[PDB]
Protein backbone atom coordinates (compact mmCIF):
# COMPACT_ATOMS: atom_id res chain seq x y z
CA UNK A 1 0.00 0.00 0.00
CA UNK A 2 0.18 1.72 2.42
CA UNK A 3 -3.12 3.20 1.11
CA UNK A 4 -3.21 1.43 -2.27
CA UNK A 5 -5.59 -1.36 -3.32
CA UNK A 6 -8.33 -0.19 -0.94
CA UNK A 7 -11.39 -0.78 -3.24
CA UNK A 8 -10.58 -4.02 -5.08
CA UNK A 9 -11.09 -7.69 -4.29
CA UNK A 10 -9.51 -10.82 -5.80
CA UNK A 11 -12.12 -13.46 -6.70
CA UNK A 12 -10.80 -16.96 -7.30
CA UNK A 13 -12.37 -20.06 -8.77
CA UNK A 14 -14.90 -18.17 -10.86
CA UNK A 15 -17.19 -20.27 -13.11
CA UNK A 16 -15.91 -21.30 -16.53
CA UNK A 17 -17.09 -18.95 -19.29
CA UNK A 18 -18.72 -16.44 -16.88
CA UNK A 19 -18.98 -12.80 -18.03
CA UNK A 20 -17.73 -9.65 -16.31
CA UNK A 21 -21.36 -8.52 -16.52
CA UNK A 22 -22.87 -11.59 -14.76
CA UNK A 23 -20.14 -11.47 -12.14
CA UNK A 24 -21.11 -7.82 -11.57
CA UNK A 25 -24.84 -8.51 -11.36
CA UNK A 26 -24.16 -11.40 -9.02
CA UNK A 27 -22.03 -9.46 -6.51
CA UNK A 28 -24.26 -6.41 -6.78
CA UNK A 29 -27.26 -8.62 -6.02
CA UNK A 30 -25.55 -10.24 -2.98
CA UNK A 31 -24.47 -6.94 -1.47
CA UNK A 32 -28.15 -5.90 -1.59
CA UNK A 33 -29.83 -9.11 -0.38
CA UNK A 34 -27.17 -9.41 2.36
CA UNK A 35 -27.67 -5.80 3.54
CA UNK A 36 -23.97 -5.02 3.19
CA UNK A 37 -24.67 -2.16 0.73
CA UNK A 38 -24.41 1.15 2.54
CA UNK A 39 -26.15 3.45 0.02
CA UNK A 40 -28.57 3.52 -2.91
CA UNK A 41 -26.95 2.05 -6.02
CA UNK A 42 -24.46 -0.60 -7.05
CA UNK A 43 -21.37 -1.08 -4.87
CA UNK A 44 -19.42 -2.90 -7.62
CA UNK A 45 -18.45 -0.56 -10.43
CA UNK A 46 -16.58 -3.04 -12.57
CA UNK A 47 -15.15 -6.51 -12.83
CA UNK A 48 -12.00 -7.62 -14.66
CA UNK A 49 -11.67 -11.29 -15.71
CA UNK A 50 -8.62 -13.25 -16.69
CA UNK A 51 -10.31 -16.03 -18.59
CA UNK A 52 -7.09 -18.07 -18.78
CA UNK A 53 -6.30 -18.28 -15.04
CA UNK A 54 -9.93 -18.08 -13.89
CA UNK A 55 -9.95 -15.20 -11.49
CA UNK A 56 -11.38 -11.71 -11.35
CA UNK A 57 -10.84 -8.41 -9.65
CA UNK A 58 -13.91 -6.59 -8.37
CA UNK A 59 -13.80 -2.79 -8.24
CA UNK A 60 -15.96 -1.25 -5.51
CA UNK A 61 -17.15 2.37 -5.16
CA UNK A 62 -16.23 2.64 -1.52
CA UNK A 63 -13.74 1.46 1.07
CA UNK A 64 -15.99 -0.15 3.72
CA UNK A 65 -18.11 -2.00 1.16
CA UNK A 66 -14.93 -3.55 -0.16
CA UNK A 67 -14.26 -4.87 3.36
CA UNK A 68 -17.80 -6.14 3.94
CA UNK A 69 -17.89 -8.05 0.66
CA UNK A 70 -15.10 -10.16 2.07
CA UNK A 71 -17.84 -11.84 4.15
CA UNK A 72 -18.85 -13.61 0.91
CA UNK A 73 -15.67 -15.68 0.98
CA UNK A 74 -16.83 -19.19 0.02
CA UNK A 75 -20.12 -18.30 -1.67
CA UNK A 76 -21.25 -20.82 -4.30
CA UNK A 77 -21.78 -19.31 -7.75
CA UNK A 78 -22.79 -21.67 -10.58
CA UNK A 79 -21.54 -24.70 -8.64
CA UNK A 80 -18.28 -22.91 -7.74
CA UNK A 81 -17.07 -21.80 -4.29
CA UNK A 82 -15.59 -18.35 -4.79
CA UNK A 83 -12.24 -17.53 -3.12
CA UNK A 84 -12.39 -13.88 -2.08
CA UNK A 85 -9.18 -12.20 -0.88
CA UNK A 86 -7.51 -8.80 -0.61
CA UNK A 87 -5.27 -7.75 -3.49
CA UNK A 88 -1.63 -8.80 -2.96
CA UNK A 89 -0.62 -5.13 -2.96
CA UNK A 90 -2.99 -4.34 -0.02
CA UNK A 91 -1.53 -3.94 3.42
CA UNK A 92 -3.27 -3.10 6.66
CA UNK A 93 -1.58 -0.23 8.44
CA UNK A 94 1.37 -1.12 10.72
CA UNK A 95 0.45 -2.57 14.13
CA UNK A 96 -3.19 -2.95 13.11
CA UNK A 97 -3.12 -6.64 14.08
CA UNK A 98 -0.28 -6.59 16.66
CA UNK A 99 -0.33 -9.50 19.11
CA UNK A 100 0.66 -9.82 22.78
CA UNK A 101 2.23 -13.12 23.93
CA UNK A 102 2.06 -13.59 27.69
CA UNK A 103 2.94 -16.56 29.93
CA UNK A 104 6.08 -17.74 28.12
CA UNK A 105 8.77 -19.53 30.13
CA UNK A 106 11.48 -16.99 30.91
CA UNK A 107 14.50 -19.15 29.99
CA UNK A 108 13.38 -19.47 26.33
CA UNK A 109 15.23 -17.29 23.80
CA UNK A 110 14.00 -15.28 20.79
CA UNK A 111 14.25 -18.05 18.18
CA UNK A 112 12.69 -20.55 20.55
CA UNK A 113 9.61 -18.37 21.16
CA UNK A 114 9.49 -17.53 17.41
CA UNK A 115 9.19 -21.25 16.75
CA UNK A 116 5.81 -21.41 18.56
CA UNK A 117 4.47 -18.49 16.54
CA UNK A 118 6.06 -19.30 13.13
CA UNK A 119 4.13 -22.57 13.36
CA UNK A 120 0.92 -20.73 12.40
CA UNK A 121 2.58 -18.77 9.59
CA UNK A 122 5.30 -16.20 8.77
CA UNK A 123 5.91 -13.05 10.86
CA UNK A 124 6.57 -9.49 9.63
CA UNK A 125 7.50 -8.37 13.15
CA UNK A 126 8.39 -9.83 16.52
CA UNK A 127 10.09 -8.89 19.81
CA UNK A 128 10.60 -10.86 23.06
CA UNK A 129 10.85 -8.30 25.81
CA UNK A 130 14.06 -8.63 27.81
CA UNK A 131 15.87 -6.97 30.72
CA UNK A 132 18.49 -5.04 28.70
CA UNK A 133 20.96 -4.81 31.63
CA UNK A 134 20.98 -8.63 31.99
CA UNK A 135 19.60 -9.95 28.67
CA UNK A 136 17.06 -12.15 30.50
CA UNK A 137 13.51 -12.62 29.19
CA UNK A 138 10.46 -11.06 30.83
CA UNK A 139 8.18 -13.86 29.59
CA UNK A 140 6.19 -11.90 27.03
CA UNK A 141 6.51 -10.94 23.38
CA UNK A 142 4.81 -9.02 20.62
CA UNK A 143 4.36 -10.09 17.04
CA UNK A 144 2.63 -9.55 13.69
CA UNK A 145 1.92 -12.22 11.10
CA UNK A 146 2.54 -11.42 7.41
CA UNK A 147 -0.72 -12.93 6.24
CA UNK A 148 -3.31 -11.15 8.40
CA UNK A 149 -6.08 -13.80 8.65
CA UNK A 150 -3.49 -15.91 10.48
CA UNK A 151 -3.90 -13.57 13.49
CA UNK A 152 -7.21 -15.03 14.66
CA UNK A 153 -6.11 -18.64 14.19
CA UNK A 154 -2.97 -18.10 16.32
CA UNK A 155 -5.21 -16.71 19.07
CA UNK A 156 -7.52 -19.77 18.85
CA UNK A 157 -4.50 -22.07 18.77
CA UNK A 158 -2.60 -20.44 21.65
CA UNK A 159 -4.91 -18.31 23.87
CA UNK A 160 -5.60 -20.08 27.16
CA UNK A 161 -3.59 -23.14 26.09
CA UNK A 162 -1.02 -24.78 28.29
CA UNK A 163 2.71 -24.23 28.00
CA UNK A 164 4.64 -25.78 30.85
CA UNK A 165 3.28 -24.89 34.26
CA UNK A 166 1.84 -21.71 32.65
CA UNK A 167 -1.21 -20.82 30.57
CA UNK A 168 -0.57 -18.75 27.49
CA UNK A 169 -2.28 -15.45 26.91
CA UNK A 170 -2.52 -14.42 23.25
CA UNK A 171 -4.62 -11.39 22.28
CA UNK A 172 -4.71 -8.25 20.16
CA UNK A 173 -2.23 -5.89 21.82
CA UNK A 174 -5.12 -3.40 21.76
CA UNK B 1 -16.75 -24.45 -24.49
CA UNK B 2 -16.93 -24.70 -28.33
CA UNK B 3 -19.36 -27.59 -28.42
CA UNK B 4 -21.95 -25.36 -26.70
CA UNK B 5 -22.42 -23.44 -29.99
CA UNK B 6 -23.11 -26.35 -32.38
CA UNK B 7 -26.19 -28.40 -33.17
CA UNK B 8 -26.65 -31.62 -35.03
CA UNK B 9 -29.46 -31.52 -37.60
CA UNK B 10 -30.73 -34.79 -39.11
CA UNK B 11 -33.19 -35.89 -41.79
CA UNK B 12 -32.18 -33.11 -44.16
CA UNK B 13 -33.76 -33.13 -47.64
CA UNK B 14 -31.81 -34.35 -50.62
CA UNK B 15 -29.83 -31.72 -52.49
CA UNK B 16 -29.96 -28.96 -49.88
CA UNK B 17 -27.05 -26.51 -49.66
CA UNK B 18 -25.21 -25.13 -46.67
CA UNK B 19 -26.40 -21.65 -47.59
CA UNK B 20 -30.08 -22.65 -47.87
CA UNK B 21 -29.94 -24.30 -44.44
CA UNK B 22 -28.24 -21.19 -43.09
CA UNK B 23 -31.05 -19.04 -44.50
CA UNK B 24 -33.78 -21.21 -42.97
CA UNK B 25 -32.45 -21.28 -39.38
CA UNK B 26 -31.65 -17.58 -39.47
CA UNK B 27 -35.21 -17.03 -40.70
CA UNK B 28 -36.73 -19.21 -37.97
CA UNK B 29 -34.70 -17.52 -35.27
CA UNK B 30 -35.83 -14.06 -36.46
CA UNK B 31 -39.41 -15.23 -36.52
CA UNK B 32 -39.70 -16.55 -32.95
CA UNK B 33 -37.83 -13.76 -31.22
CA UNK B 34 -35.27 -16.36 -30.01
CA UNK B 35 -32.22 -14.27 -31.03
CA UNK B 36 -29.93 -12.47 -28.53
CA UNK B 37 -29.64 -9.44 -30.82
CA UNK B 38 -29.56 -7.97 -34.28
CA UNK B 39 -27.80 -10.01 -36.95
CA UNK B 40 -27.77 -13.71 -37.87
CA UNK B 41 -27.27 -16.27 -35.12
CA UNK B 42 -25.97 -19.07 -37.40
CA UNK B 43 -22.42 -18.34 -38.52
CA UNK B 44 -21.88 -21.53 -40.53
CA UNK B 45 -23.27 -24.87 -41.68
CA UNK B 46 -21.41 -28.09 -42.67
CA UNK B 47 -23.26 -30.75 -44.68
CA UNK B 48 -22.50 -34.44 -45.14
CA UNK B 49 -24.84 -35.28 -48.01
CA UNK B 50 -24.00 -39.02 -47.96
CA UNK B 51 -25.27 -39.43 -44.36
CA UNK B 52 -27.92 -36.72 -44.57
CA UNK B 53 -26.93 -34.57 -41.64
CA UNK B 54 -25.49 -31.17 -40.94
CA UNK B 55 -23.88 -29.19 -38.19
CA UNK B 56 -24.90 -25.60 -37.53
CA UNK B 57 -22.60 -23.28 -35.69
CA UNK B 58 -24.17 -20.41 -33.81
CA UNK B 59 -22.66 -17.16 -32.58
CA UNK B 60 -23.76 -17.65 -28.96
CA UNK B 61 -24.45 -20.30 -26.33
CA UNK B 62 -27.93 -18.98 -25.44
CA UNK B 63 -28.98 -18.83 -29.11
CA UNK B 64 -27.74 -22.41 -29.60
CA UNK B 65 -29.99 -23.52 -26.74
CA UNK B 66 -32.89 -21.60 -28.28
CA UNK B 67 -32.55 -23.37 -31.64
CA UNK B 68 -33.17 -26.73 -29.95
CA UNK B 69 -36.83 -25.76 -29.75
CA UNK B 70 -36.89 -26.19 -33.56
CA UNK B 71 -36.67 -29.98 -33.24
CA UNK B 72 -39.32 -31.34 -35.65
CA UNK B 73 -39.61 -28.07 -37.63
CA UNK B 74 -40.56 -28.57 -41.24
CA UNK B 75 -37.98 -27.82 -43.96
CA UNK B 76 -38.80 -28.47 -47.59
CA UNK B 77 -41.49 -30.93 -46.64
CA UNK B 78 -39.48 -32.91 -44.09
CA UNK B 79 -39.25 -32.88 -40.30
CA UNK B 80 -35.77 -32.02 -39.00
CA UNK B 81 -34.12 -33.80 -36.09
CA UNK B 82 -32.21 -31.40 -33.86
CA UNK B 83 -29.91 -32.60 -31.05
CA UNK B 84 -26.79 -31.68 -29.13
CA UNK B 85 -23.38 -32.69 -30.41
CA UNK B 86 -22.27 -35.89 -28.75
CA UNK B 87 -19.41 -34.08 -26.99
CA UNK B 88 -21.54 -31.17 -25.72
CA UNK B 89 -20.82 -30.39 -22.10
CA UNK B 90 -23.91 -29.35 -20.07
CA UNK B 91 -21.71 -28.71 -17.06
CA UNK B 92 -18.83 -26.85 -18.77
CA UNK B 93 -15.27 -27.17 -17.37
CA UNK B 94 -16.01 -30.46 -15.62
CA UNK B 95 -12.94 -32.15 -17.14
CA UNK B 96 -10.43 -29.40 -16.39
CA UNK B 97 -7.51 -30.94 -14.57
CA UNK B 98 -5.43 -29.54 -11.77
CA UNK B 99 -1.83 -30.76 -11.83
CA UNK B 100 0.10 -30.21 -8.58
CA UNK B 101 3.59 -30.87 -7.16
CA UNK B 102 5.50 -30.31 -10.40
CA UNK B 103 9.23 -29.67 -10.15
CA UNK B 104 9.31 -25.89 -10.03
CA UNK B 105 12.08 -25.72 -12.63
CA UNK B 106 9.89 -27.19 -15.38
CA UNK B 107 8.56 -24.84 -18.10
CA UNK B 108 5.31 -24.70 -20.11
CA UNK B 109 6.54 -27.07 -22.86
CA UNK B 110 7.99 -29.65 -20.50
CA UNK B 111 4.81 -29.97 -18.42
CA UNK B 112 2.85 -30.08 -21.70
CA UNK B 113 5.18 -32.88 -22.87
CA UNK B 114 4.27 -34.76 -19.66
CA UNK B 115 0.56 -34.31 -20.33
CA UNK B 116 0.33 -34.75 -24.14
CA UNK B 117 1.69 -38.31 -23.94
CA UNK B 118 -2.02 -39.02 -23.33
CA UNK B 119 -3.34 -36.86 -26.21
CA UNK B 120 -3.69 -33.34 -27.64
CA UNK B 121 -4.72 -30.42 -25.33
CA UNK B 122 -7.27 -27.69 -26.02
CA UNK B 123 -6.40 -25.62 -22.90
CA UNK B 124 -3.24 -25.31 -20.80
CA UNK B 125 -1.62 -23.00 -18.32
CA UNK B 126 1.21 -23.24 -15.80
CA UNK B 127 0.84 -20.84 -12.89
CA UNK B 128 3.80 -18.55 -12.27
CA UNK B 129 4.67 -15.82 -9.73
CA UNK B 130 4.25 -12.54 -11.69
CA UNK B 131 7.15 -10.90 -9.82
CA UNK B 132 9.80 -13.48 -10.79
CA UNK B 133 8.46 -15.73 -13.59
CA UNK B 134 8.99 -18.76 -11.29
CA UNK B 135 6.52 -21.62 -11.55
CA UNK B 136 4.42 -22.05 -8.42
CA UNK B 137 4.49 -25.79 -9.20
CA UNK B 138 1.01 -26.38 -10.45
CA UNK B 139 -0.79 -26.22 -13.74
CA UNK B 140 -4.13 -26.80 -15.34
CA UNK B 141 -5.27 -28.32 -18.56
CA UNK B 142 -8.07 -29.85 -20.54
CA UNK B 143 -7.72 -32.52 -23.23
CA UNK B 144 -9.16 -32.13 -26.73
CA UNK B 145 -10.90 -35.51 -26.28
CA UNK B 146 -12.56 -35.40 -22.85
CA UNK B 147 -12.78 -39.23 -22.63
CA UNK B 148 -9.01 -39.27 -21.99
CA UNK B 149 -9.14 -37.17 -18.75
CA UNK B 150 -9.52 -40.25 -16.57
CA UNK B 151 -6.69 -42.02 -18.40
CA UNK B 152 -4.34 -39.07 -17.73
CA UNK B 153 -5.26 -39.10 -14.02
CA UNK B 154 -4.83 -42.89 -13.87
CA UNK B 155 -1.41 -42.49 -15.47
CA UNK B 156 -0.10 -39.33 -13.77
CA UNK B 157 -1.71 -39.02 -10.35
CA UNK B 158 0.78 -40.27 -7.76
CA UNK B 159 3.60 -40.76 -10.27
CA UNK B 160 7.01 -39.81 -8.89
CA UNK B 161 8.40 -36.90 -10.90
CA UNK B 162 11.92 -37.03 -9.58
CA UNK B 163 11.81 -35.08 -6.35
CA UNK B 164 8.06 -34.70 -6.02
CA UNK B 165 4.83 -36.77 -6.05
CA UNK B 166 2.21 -35.52 -8.56
CA UNK B 167 -1.41 -34.64 -7.70
CA UNK B 168 -3.53 -35.03 -10.83
CA UNK B 169 -7.30 -34.61 -10.48
CA UNK B 170 -10.30 -32.64 -11.77
CA UNK B 171 -9.94 -28.99 -10.75
CA UNK B 172 -13.70 -29.07 -10.06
Amino acid sequence: GPLGSARRLYVGNIPFGITEEAMMDFFNAQMRLGGLTQAPGNPVLAVQINQDKNFAFLEFRSVDETTQAMAFDGIIFQGQSLKIRRPHDYQPLPGAHKLFIGGLPNYLNDDQVKELLTSFGPLKAFNLVKDSATGLSKGYAFCEYVDINVTDQAIAGLNGMQLGDKKLLVQRAS
